[PDB]
């Protein structure tokens, strides 16, 4: 095609991502005219998200998927995004990241400084605790061998639930499960569907914990190469193809836990009291390390009311 383009993901191809990027290739392509074709990469063969992401800033992949709390490793108080129990719900997160000052500027520095234009952004499910033993109440996470993310605000989490944390890359974390070198893992319920993790857990809380977006990203230096119906024609994509992502993710949280259980999973409801308490010194630390940048955004997020 006139323009071979590419884009990169850390899911698999069994899952909600991978759809809509399937759609919003489709798209692209059809609205085009056939100017421009989007293969995909999934299942980390480019590099995680980290990595791809720094693929975008230099040039060399056109898109790529990522969370604004993943900012957090540019921007220290993005990490408000993905302090556990902080973001109420979807309607937050959206409102937070174009609604608010703080998010209004996150976007123009990852346009700046991070070489990235953002296209859309979707809801990419609330995270929850699977396990090879029952979590019936905050005392089950006691020691509990919890894989997390890279990522300090899952590490965090982990931390201060009285767990032990394990990070590593996405694609290990099935064999982790597997073979029992750690007790857990924790990840919206879609990605323990896509993932098949549900083979090898048990045993799934509902945790609720962090609460994912999904940012449909673009390199500025392919962006600036599509002349302006191009540019056109990607945007409204990215938007139809981020409203249909939300949408997998909204359903499967209702039609996944018959799913997990006709698979044999056990699920619980631990009281979640003493899991929000025990992020309290959390956003305490937060607040000491991020200084008035992260008190005025969580001040910012925490104004935001989680009704439609
Ligand atoms: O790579 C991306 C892009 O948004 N997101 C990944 C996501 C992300 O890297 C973390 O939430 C940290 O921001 O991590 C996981 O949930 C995981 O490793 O459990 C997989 C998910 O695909």
């Amino acid at each position: 095609a006139d323009y071979d383009l590419k884009f990169g993901m850390n899911n698999g191809t069994s899952s909600n991502e991978y759809k809509a990027a399937e759609m919003f290739a489709k798209e692209v392509k059809e609205k085009s005219q056939g100017k421009i074709e989007i293969s995909l990469y999934p299942s980390s063969q480019l590099g995680d998200d980290r990595a791809m992401l720094k693929q975008l800033k230099d040039g060399s992949l056109d898109f790529t998927f990522a969370e604004s709390a993943r900012f957090q490793l540019f921007y220290p108080e993005a990490a408000v995004f993905a302090l556990p129990y902080v973001i109420s719900n979807y309607n937050v997160a959206q409102k937070a990241l174009f609604d608010t000052e703080f998010g209004k500027d996150l976007i123009k520095k990852m346009d700046k400084d991070l070489g990235v234009t953002l296209l859309s952004q979707a809801y990419n499910g609330t995270r929850q605790t699977t396990s090879n033993r029952a979590i019936n109440s905050i005392a089950d996470m006691k020691g509990l061998k919890l894989r997390v993310p890279n990522a300090a605000t899952n590490l965090a989490y982990a931390k201060y639930v009285g767990a032990s944390p394990t990070p590593m890359a996405f694609s290990e974390v099935y064999l982790a499960l597997q073979t029992n070198a750690v007790d857990g893992q924790e990840n919206p319920l879609a990605a323990v569907q896509a993932q098949k993790f549900y083979e090898v857990q048990k045993f799934l809380a509902m945790t609720n914990h962090i609460l994912n977006d999904q940012l449909y990203l673009v390199s500025n230096e392919t962006y600036k190469e599509l002349p302006e119906d191009l540019q056109k024609v990607v945007k409204d994509a990215a938007e139809n193809a981020a409203k249909y992502h939300t949408k997998l993710f909204v359903d499967g949280e209702k039609d996944l836990v018959t799913f997990f259980e006709k698979q044999g999973v056990k699920i619980t409801h631990p009281d979640l009291v003493p899991f929000k308490e025990s992020m309290k010194p959390y956003y305490a630390e937060f607040v000491k390390q991020t200084g008035q940048k992260g008190e005025s955004a969580l001040k910012q997020i925490e104004a935001i009311n989680p009704h439609h």
